[PDB]
């Protein structure tokens, strides 16, 4: 019921600067704010946002992550002048304040509870701030780094106490660990923090022993607290998504929380001076897409760092247009992650694996991104002859024209000579109409259509995709038999989801028989993440092509395979599903449509994860982006 996305910002947060001499913090500019403000109105992104005001944190919503004495020596600080100022702020590392800095703190953190209000209120579906200054280095009783209070900190508190919320998932995916929430959560088993840093094997800044991969929490909340640790600069697209598809989302899908929190810190992008890494902004849509199904998109993201101007604004507006679920960029080039992401990987896995069921079997120029749009209809639906149904806002029926036609009849006489049924013969003209309406009209995104033969729908659909042209097609089938896809050229690649062991010899197909039992929606969730998303991901189709035969426990992961999947292909996927099943036809076009998806909430079979990890070894030589581990030279 929950939709839109909401910008909380305020040009006064903007208001604070360094007074003085200090190289280490000069990076730190008000124009971080004002710069990406108007890189979302230069979009039109921030028009299509709620603008929710921002607040004054109050003095009780302070305390509930800082000391009484830290709190009233900040309070302290409107009073004096710029010497007084340079005095309070050496006795902090790498923090500057100002006459308005607390004034502005308040408002940041305010800015987050508002955020966070207007989340579970159900006010909106999601939302981001742009608050000044930054939160997750701030401790107890002490300022750091450039941050004051804690602002994400204070967002899962203030969501523990107000909702009574048992989980609740932090994601910091800034440059620099967010010290300040591992602290704040270290014994905390129902605030889950993952942070991955540039660590240098502890030689970058805040160099700290517990910033490594080691620390996994303390007494209660162990296995809570998770630290990818970065030792080399120049981490790529494929480091962070390797990232995402081995440690947070096979971690972050089991714990289930009932929010996400972002620490959303754009020092982790291209060009900045202080991460000094490579990811492209395009790369923060998909770290934002991958998150947005899990606590019903329920998802509030907080601004921390980021200073290359350039690199911050692109990076922006590519997290709010993931946030309003516009398509995703297709992202080129991706492989196996470097050495030093998959030791840190491996080191992870590896300690993380005595707490969580995926590990336990373990025991400066870039090129401007294009632009990202809505289509005119997102999805459109083809039901059976006589079926209405309630369709959302954006999702529409079918109208085959002169042209249309004939090009079906053009197929028929070639390949389908005896084909009469007039059934068929209209799901074929339905199946080029909204293909045309995908690929060349791009008034249309997706689709769904339902079939009635399989054999004939497959060949039409994958044939008219390849010439209309498309570079590669994926295609993702939960079915038994054998379909006409040709899977040599390169050009597709096949996902199989079966009920019979088969053996598999082409490097471009992944059969997987899961075991039936309940065990089979929790061993599919490890394959979707930790197999399916990755080769999909470095495959980059130019179109996704999912298939369901009549012969029912999909109904449990679809809905997280529809929305995760369109990350590829710039989201254009088309379903056949065989037979009609109103809960599966509505399900389907529910995720097409971008709607909220709802939540899961066990642990497969090693039977399972053994044949996983076997498919694992059969292609990571392949598709490199399926590795967990280094590499072993020979
Ligand atoms: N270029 C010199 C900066 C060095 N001082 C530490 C930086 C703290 C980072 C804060 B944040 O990016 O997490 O917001
Ligand atoms: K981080
Ligand atoms: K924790
Ligand atoms: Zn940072």
């Amino acid at each position: 019921a929950a939709s839109g996305s909401a910008l909380i910002f305020d040009e006064e947060m903007s208001r604070y600067k360094l007074l003085w001499t200090d190289p280490a913090c000069e990076i730190e500019v008000p124009e971080r704010l004002t710069v990406s403000y108007e890189a979302l109105r230069t979009h039109g992104l921030a028009q299509r946002c709620k603008a929710v005001p921002v607040r004054q944190a109050t003095e009780q919503e302070i305390l509930l992550a800082h000391s009484e004495e830290y709190l009233e020596a900040v309070k302290q600080t409107p009073g004096m002048n710029v010497e007084e100022l340079m005095a309070f702020s050496k006795k902090y590392n790498d923090v500057y304040f100002h006459q308005n800095i607390y004034h502005c703190a308040k408002l940041a953190a305010g800015a987050t509870l508002q955020l966070v209000d207007s989340v579970m209120k159900r006010e909106v579906r999601n939302g981001m701030a742009l608050v000044r200054p930054p939160g997750h280095h701030s401790q107890r009783s002490a300022a750091n780094g450039f941050c004051v209070f804690n602002n994400v900190a204070f967002a899962a508190l203030y969501a523990k106490k107000n909702y009574n919320l048992n989980r609740i998932l932090i994601v910091d995916w800034d440059v620099h660990h967010g010290q300040g929430i591992q602290y704040c959560f270290e014994e905390d088993p129902s605030v889950l923090y993952f942070s991955w840093h540039r660590y240098e094997h502890q030689s970058f800044w805040p160099n700290l022993p517990e910033s490594d991969y080691s620390s996994v929490g303390k007494g209660k909340g162990s296995g809570f607290n998770i630290n990818l640790p970065w030792n080399k600069v120049g981490m790529t697209n494929s480091d962070y998504l390797a990232a995402f598809f081995h440690v947070l989302l096979p971690v972050a899908y089991e714990f289930d929380p009932e929010l996400v929190i972002v620490s959303a810190g754009f020092d982790s992008a291209i060009g900045d001076p202080e991460g000094e890494m490579c990811a492209l902004p395009e790369i923060f849509a998909h770290l934002t897409h991958l998150l947005m199904p899990l606590a019903a998109g329920k998802m509030c993201v907080v601004l921390e760092g980021g200073y290359n101007l350039t690199s911050l604004g692109q990076s922006v507006c590519q997290t709010v247009h993931s946030l309003l679920g516009d398509p995703t960029p297709r992202i080129s080039g991706l492989g196996t992650a470097c050495d030093s992401a998959l030791e840190s990987i491996q080191n992870v896995r590896n300690v993380q694996s005595s707490y969580w069921s995926s590990f336990k079997h373990l025991a400066i120029v870039w090129p401007e991104p294009l632009k990202r749009m809505p289509a005119s209809v997102r999805t459109v639906v083809v039901p059976p002859p006589g079926v209405e149904l309630t369709l959302p806002k954006n999702c529409q029926h079918s109208d085959i024209s002169e042209s249309t036609a004939k090009e079906v009849q053009r197929i028929r006489d070639k390949h389908f000579h005896d084909l009469t049924d007039q059934n068929i013969l209209r799901s074929l003209g339905n199946i080029i109409s909204v293909l045309d309406r995908m690929m060349r009209s791009d008034e249309v995104c997706n689709g769904c259509v339902v079939v009635s033969d399989l054999s004939v729908s497959v060949q039409c659909a994958l044939q008219h995709a390849l010439t209309e042209p498309a570079e590669r097609v994926l295609v993702v089938y939960v079915g038994d038999g054998e379909l006409p896809v040709k899977t040599n050229d390169g050009k597709v690649f096949l996902v199989q989801i079966c009920t019979k062991e088969t053996e598999d010899k082409c490097v471009n197909r992944l059969t997987l028989c899961l075991r039936e039992g309940e065990s089979l929606t929790a061993g599919f969730m490890q394959a979707l993440l930790g197999l399916i998303l990755p080769v999909a991901y470095e495959f980059n189709p130019a179109l996704v092509l999912g298939i369901v035969e009549e012969t029912t426990r999909l109904m449990r992961v679809w809905g997280h395979m529809t929305c995760l999947i369109q990350g590829l292909a710039r989201g254009r996927m088309l379903t056949l599903l065989q037979g009609y099943d109103k809960d599966l036809l509505e399900l389907t076009v529910s995720a097409l449509s971008g709607a909220s998806i709802s939540p899961l909430g066990r642990a497969p079979k090693p039977e399972d994860v053994e044949m996983m990890e076997k498919q694992r070894q059969r292609l990571q030589e392949r598709w490199g982006l399926l590795r967990c581990t280094v590499s072993e030279s020979w």
